[PDB]
């Protein structure tokens, strides 16, 4: 540690591993663009904040092309900053990013893009874009069948049509502002649906409540629904996938924002030797951000101790041969709050029974 | 031994600096500054010299294995660090620049006070000393963290005596013999996390 | 499981088995039409609503 040469008064500034958990840019989309729009450079994550900053771009044509109209409607309805990438250049662009984590497709049909892109490490969840056509109730089980089922997406059914730009807006880029516009306002693991769409655009095909039984169920796909009383709200927070573990993107997207926010938090604490010191500190970190979330309610349970569990140590998570091989294992639980999707309500005249 | 990757490339003296003699110098600061035990890695270069070769995350997989190529390598946070702490030597006793340093700086501070122990006579009041001045020692690097372990008859040993380590006719030849066992530290070279949604199960 | 080749912070998620019984559509029947109505088509299972 310290040497000591000459007589004299030496400083030396001995401080503890210290670690804090930082939570930021919970929804930053990317837009894959349209291959023949010129004005986007070839392989080039061209980054834009507002509309005003977009137009600088392109000062007009805001009418007619479907990526011009759907950063327009992307703006509209929640704030954010998006990078604009080619499709063609979308697998080598993105891995290469500082926080990219909605892969949204603005109308052009990368299913197989996102598939190689997002593995279960990285995150990233990535929204799709219904059929542009008519789906009818008993047309149900061809409909599902171009979508391949992965936990790391989610399909909205009809296309938007607006009063301003009179092409179709698709509903992934729409539907991606909102939840920019839900993670800043009432947090990460509130579901996106049920919010009124703060843009003047309609869906273009009207959606029957029946319609909607037969097609939210196994690979569901979420449908935008106007009714009278908030307008034209969204109307579903299922994913792509239907089993009991990642039913819903709240409950996917809150799995996505803590394995990244402790992941920038481990850069920290990287080579650190493990030992009963470093692991107090890692421990102490990682649950004080844990607890942080379950003040706010974004945990389930009711005491701390059955909401959140961490365990690092010599023993209990790692054997003594795993050490000498130099990896540290950290096991972190969570019970992440899952949305209200059937609120039903059981009437009885028995009042004395209870 | 340790390799070190890219070559590096500093605005002044436009000549390409090599790695070692770079290297060299955050071995001094980071023994300085948090000790010998720390590994030298994951520390930010102070002079403003950045690498000529961009490392690739997947080009450092399968150079860093076997006599391995610790890399220096360049990201947004701290700037260019040095990402690499293992050794020239791939198996488990001796897999890393710090745990092969903290036995080269233990054998040299006790070699260093063993001169003024040389000549004498060992018996029972002599190896007495000797074994309650290295572990002192021995002590000392275990409450600054050095060596693993929950409790100190775990981190470390010394054993001196006729029996328990040496024999009568060792000493009749006269060289007494120490043991000493050390557990030092090995750097988090890959921390995982593992994450479950069951936690009523824990 | 999980293959450590650089130094670097690896993510991995473990999940139990879960598994939960969906008990649904307890009585949907079908109705053998008469053979001579020609407004049901030729072996397709029109599916009406209401």
């Amino acid at each position: 540690t310290t040497v000591t040469s000459y007589p004299g008064v030496y400083i030396e500034e001995l401080n503890s591993l210290a670690l804090s958990v930082s939570n930021s840019a919970t929804a930053v989309p990317v837009f894959a663009v349209d291959e023949q729009n010129q004005y986007i450079s070839e392989d080039n994550a061209i980054r834009i904040n507002s509309w005003m900053d977009y137009l600088n771009l392109i000062g007009n044509f805001n009418n007619e092309d479907k990526l011009d109209v759907s950063v327009r409607a992307y703006f509209a309805n929640g704030g954010g900053y998006c990078y604009l990438v080619k499709t063609t250049s979308l697998e080598k662009i993105i891995p290469t990013l500082d926080d990219v984590t909605l892969l949204v497709a603005a109308g052009e049909d990368i299913k197989t893009t996102v598939d190689v892109l997002c593995q279960p490490g990285k995150g990233l969840f990535a929204v799709f874009d219904g059929p542009e056509t008519e789906l009818t109730i008993n047309g149900a089980e061809e409909a599902k069948q171009a979508y391949t089922a992965t936990p790391f997406a989610a399909v909205y059914y009809p296309w938007l049509k607006a009063d301003w730009a009179n092409i179709d807006i698709p509903p992934s880029a729409v539907m991606a502002g909102v939840y920019a516009s839900v993670d800043l306002s009432r947090g990460v693991w509130k579901a996106p649906a049920n919010v009124a769409l703060k843009g003047g655009l309609e869906p273009k095909f009207l959606v029957t409540d029946e319609l909607q039984g037969e097609y939210n169920t196994g690979r569901a796909i979420n449908m935008i629904r106007n009714f009278s009383n908030t307008g034209t709200t969204v109307w579903g927070a299922r994913t792509l996938e239907d089993k009991d573990n990642w039913r819903y993107v709240p409950v996917r997207r809150l799995f996505n924002s803590v394995e990244r926010d402790i992941k920038r938090a481990m850069s920290f604490a990287m080579f650190e030797p493990n030992n009963q010191p470093t692991w107090e500190r890692v421990r102490a970190a990682i649950s004080n951000y844990l607890y942080s979330l379950w003040q706010q309610g974004g945990l389930a349970g009711s005491k701390e101790e059955d909401a959140y569990f961490v365990q690092i140590g010599k023993g209990i998570t790692m054997t003594q041969e795993q050490i000498d091989a130099g990896q540290m294992i950290v096991k972190v639980g969570l019970a992440a709050v899952r949305p209200a999707e059937f609120i039903i309500l059981q009437f009885t005249q028995d009042v004395e029974q209870r």
